[PDB]
């Protein structure tokens, strides 16, 4: 009963009553613009994970006077499941131009993501325009400086933002030239938007659902559970209730749809047919979240609103964590892995609060302090010792969170042709050959798309185009293959040379056999199941898991306090673990 | 509506209507007594696989005249999943005693899968009593031979049998020694099935519950269930409803319960509270299958009944693949994988119905023929090109059907200190040193156990001591790691010192940190997501897919026929592979 509100708290960012405050007014506040409030205590901090969690709350620590170590299992890299390929002095280059950088993780910051937006500005990091979907290059001015941050509160009139207005900036226009190719049939997005029917009749749609982009689909089955906490307008837009009811329509949507997977809830609930839900599955999100609970798909990484705007970080996603890490050179030890975790909660009585073994990855190592912030992952927290043990409810949501599997496939071209038009296509393919243009003309037409993806059935699934092209740079690196579950396990176990032709293989079932003239040769692939420090893409709840206990997940162990994208209820997204980190940090300085 | 129907009679081995036929008779007289009937069409018949599905297709029809190949893109072994570590005359032994073997895969057979074990005794096999639980060694009679097998019809008091009854042979009697330690407390299971409380209280259970097992927790549970198509007899025994209402008791379970997960029914319909769900996914089964389909648990690999009575092959599991493919010697070609699969459904007209390319594991390798057998498990058949495309709902059954991820790890002692008393323990720990015994006296009891395993929730999970001596050695490969999903992904992701000292540690903690002594460090690991041939454990349906698309899954695609453990409906077991592989070679005989 009482869960339940408490759940729409910690989902909403609302403190205790009878306040109720907007915590990320107080994260902006403590990470952007004060720092933490006095120390008080100057305390022995033990940080367990140099991911952005354990960056973000050793730097605002440390900052604050506290003596702070940050153990990362990690011999080589910082910023965990924020990882850049690029080229390393020592190593070789990932690519066969040493320029060119791709993701491995995150990519993509949208703009209703406050704190981490503002942390990077705060950094004095670039930001650009990420392409959720592929513009027309010809519109808007991006030459402009980027728009400040700005967050509008649930409260009454306020507002934080990053600075002033920059109203000369315009993003440009959305073109959607790029494809959907299901069931052997293909289309442009713009085509699909418009009619439908071409696409869903591949899926066996028939009647109203035939009709509907899946979007479409999808919005009309959430309008009646957000009727639980706002209002649509005359206009009609959407506009939350007051605060009480706001607060008490969400707590009924934890009650009413907890239990709910979204496949069950698309079923049941919003009367969709098997055929509906597949082409859901396929073409909007993933047949992933279906099983998974309802609350996952309606907040993780989804095809928000075309309303939304996203950026990514110049030079590479990395630039985030690596900034924070050299802030804190002093704090940070690689190489180490945590596992063991002792505590004293009223080692032992006088001595530290906390012990921690590391092992290298000489043959041990312990630290000690006062508290710690542990933000692994609970795959790996899950073979760590703890003495004495968690909470029972702790440790259950240990065993039982599950992380997805997912991964990255990404192939470098010498050139951007997914930009060209049929033009280009013959003035740049014969410039390599008599008549290469002629020699191909498994034929497709010119994508000339800049920015956004394209989306199929074939096991690469999704398929991103770089935003911006590397400056300096003639050539491009596609995300050609970007899957889950049994598809990314089976992407994993090909040999590399194998991997890449697969990979190359269905980007031509897409685009024409052409492009291979273009391919260098050089691919890079990420199989975030295979890192023994992550062991997935993310934490994936299912269906009750949240009321089960998460609220469990987010109290502390004597000493022992908890952060990283699994504590927060933003699940795969940086923000989540950017959140957590600084509520962290605020409840340490506390004492 | 004939859906549900439809997909009983698949549960059921029950023909069409009117007959009705046991579809299980049937394939005991095909495969074990008369062969197929009378061939009729010799055809070309290639047979992709060779598990334990292929080659009992492969034999069959080629005993029966047919022109046979099975395609195999293991470089070097059968099998499949059927899997032994042993001593391999080129390369070195897995364990320390080249004597020594273990199992990667399948482990152990019920009386209640009639097909397997005669098919191993037709082969000349002999099997041994798997137990399930640990036994009392000085009781039972297991010289004599073992009994023959016994299948009961559901129809006119028809029977089946392998031999003449053996009345001398006698099960030992189940001792349940072996241990349960759960939330750092630890009980030998027979004091847990006298008085729970001791460990369901860890688990905070509270009234009612805190005083059953979770096996009586889960069979009441399911005696509404069971009521669809049975009636308790006075005894009370279940008695099944006269066949019709029994065959439309099971259908309308289909329609009632498929939409459940174990979970959910677990908590919605039967009422258990969280804390009992928790308890009943640790000690029971895994906590793997809550989010699965609540068929795959009513049917899958659990506890079934103490009822039951389990066998294994003498020398390995291995042995009945193997001894099958020797008898195939000039039909199974190895090192060639399929990667495309063309096929005419009125190659092209007039020539071959079937086209199979393969790639060696001499750059590609084409066959034909005029029918095929497919039974490679889905994860593989997602990257196999296939033209012209199968019907809509089986791509859909391919796509969205999930492997789970399975991990075994054994450890090879030198002495069976799990069958030692105490006294044994002293008798063998000091022969080995001066005070070696009181060196130790992390202290536990002597197991003393017979056969069976241990139940955990540190990430070992489920621990199982071997049933039977290797016959002239002295020790014994402990399964000392089963674990799922995030358990197997991290067991996977160390490196194999780690990943023993991990198990050994576990198993330490169970049993006493003194069978250390007795670890000679040969440890071997299978993890079954890493195997690109399988990329998982078995086919796992989520809620609702059974009626979705599995009677999609059974259907031919024109001269193309399919077979395998997901093909049936008793997935993770070989006698769904062996049901399947038999009811393809009937129908690929028919033409
Ligand atoms: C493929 C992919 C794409 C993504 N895309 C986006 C996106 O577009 N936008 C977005 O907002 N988010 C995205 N995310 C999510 C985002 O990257 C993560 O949620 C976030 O980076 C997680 O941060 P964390 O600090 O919580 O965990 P982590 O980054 O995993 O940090 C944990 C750290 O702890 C270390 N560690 C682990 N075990 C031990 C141990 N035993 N001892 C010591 N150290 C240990 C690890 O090495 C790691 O450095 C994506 C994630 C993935 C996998
Ligand atoms: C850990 C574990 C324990 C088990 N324990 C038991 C048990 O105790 N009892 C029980 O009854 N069952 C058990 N099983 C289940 C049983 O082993 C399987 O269900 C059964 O062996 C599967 O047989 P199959 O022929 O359907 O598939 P598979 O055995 O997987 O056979 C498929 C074959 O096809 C080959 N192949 C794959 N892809 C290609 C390709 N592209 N081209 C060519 N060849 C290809 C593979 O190499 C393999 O040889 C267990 C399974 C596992 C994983």
């Amino acid at each position: 009963e009482m869960t339940y509100e408490q759940l729409a708290r910690e989902l909403l960012l609302v403190g205790p009553a009878p306040t109720n405050e907007d915590l990320k007014l107080r994260y902006l506040d403590v990470l952007i613009d004060n720092g933490l409030n006095p120390p008080g205590p100057p305390k022995r901090i033990l940080i367990v994970g140099a991911g952005i969690a354990g960056l973000v709350a050793g730097d605002l620590l440390t900052r604050a006077g506290h003596d702070v170590t940050i153990l990362e299992a990690n011999a080589n890299r910082v910023g965990g499941r924020i990882k850049t390929f690029h080229a390393k002095k020592g190593e070789p280059s990932p690519f066969a131009d040493p320029a060119q950088y791709a993701e491995a993780g995150a990519m993509r910051l949208p703009s209703f993501h406050p704190l981490t937006l503002a942390l990077i500005d705060k950094l004095g990091l670039k930001r650009r325009l990420f392409f959720n979907v592929d513009i027309d290059p010809q519109t808007g001015n991006q030459d402009a400086p980027v728009p400040p941050v700005f967050y509008k509160s649930f409260k009454d009139g306020k507002t934080w933002t990053n600075g002033a207005p920059s109203p000369e900036f315009k993003e440009p226009d959305k073109r959607n030239h790029t494809w959907i190719r299901t069931n052997r049939e293909q289309v442009r997005r713009a085509q699909y938007a418009t009619d439908p029917s071409s696409i869903n009749e591949g899926f066996h749609l028939t009647g109203c659902e035939t009709r509907l982009t899946v979007s479409d689909m999808v919005n009309q089955a959430l309008e009646p559970v957000r009727d639980y906490y706002s209002v649509k307008q005359d206009d009609g837009t959407r506009v939350n209730k007051p605060f009480k009811e706001w607060l008490a329509g969400w707590a009924d949507v934890v009650r009413d749809f907890d239990g709910y997977s979204m496949g069950r809830f698309l079923r049941e609930y919003a009367e969709f047919s098997d055929e509906a839900v597949e082409a859901i599955g396929t073409i909007e999100n993933m047949t992933s979240e279906l099983h998974l609970a309802f609350f996952h798909s309606f907040l993780g990484r989804s095809d928000i609103d075309p309303r939304a705007t996203y950026w990514e970080i110049e030079g590479g996603s990395r630039m985030l964590p690596e900034t924070l890490a050299k802030d804190l050179r002093d704090q940070i030890v690689m190489g180490q892995r945590m596992v063991r975790l002792e505590y004293y909660d009223p080692t032992g009585p006088g001595g530290p609060a906390v012990a921690i073994q590391t092992v290298p990855e000489a043959a041990t190592q312990t630290w000690t302090g006062d508290l710690a912030i542990v933000t692994i992952p609970f795959s790996s927290l899950r073979f760590v010792k703890v003495t004495p043990p968690f909470s029972y409810k702790k440790r259950r949501a240990v065993i039982e969170t599950h992380y997805d599997q997912a991964t990255k496939v990404l192939l470098e071209f010498s050139r951007r042709w997914w930009e060209f038009t049929e033009a280009d296509w013959k003035r740049e393919l014969d410039a390599i050959a008599p008549g290469l243009y002629d020699y191909y003309q498994g034929v497709r037409p010119a994508t000339n798309a800049y920015g956004g993806g394209s989306t199929t059935d074939n096991p690469n699934r999704f398929m991103y185009y770089p935003s911006h092209p590397v400056p300096g740079t003639q050539g491009g690196v596609v995300l050609a293959a970007y899957s889950w579950s049994d598809d990314a396990a089976r992407w994993d176990s090909f040999d590399d040379a194998e991997r890449y032709g697969y990979a190359l293989e269905n980007l031509q079932s897409v685009h024409g056999r052409r492009i291979e003239v273009f391919y260098t040769g050089a691919g890079q692939t990420q199989s975030w199941l295979r890192d023994p420090y992550a062991c997935g893409e993310a934490a994936v709840y299912t269906p009750h898991q949240m009321t089960a206990f998460h609220l469990d997940v987010v109290r502390p162990e004597g000493p022992v306090y908890f952060a990283g994208e699994h504590v927060s209820l933003k699940h795969a997204w940086i923000e989540g673990a950017v959140e957590t980190a600084v509520r962290a940090a605020i409840a340490v300085n506390e004492a």
